[PDB]
């Protein structure tokens, strides 16, 4: 994001993407779905990350 904020900002603090990334509706950064306790089939349309929820 602006001011060079990290696009991948997950609780695991790993920047590398995997096969299932999800974008927070509030802060607009991305997390690994598995870190957020989610699966492809249960991530909601209005997903909010660990920081923002
Ligand atoms: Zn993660
Ligand atoms: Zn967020």
């Amino acid at each position: 994001g602006p001011l060079g904020s990290e696009v991948v900002r997950c609780i695991c603090e790993v920047q590398e993407e995997n096969d299932f990334m999800i974008q927070c509706e509030e802060c607009q950064s991305w997390q690994h779905g598995v870190c957020m306790g989610l699966l492809e089939e249960n991530v909601p349309e209005k997903y909010t990350c660990y920081v923002c929820q």
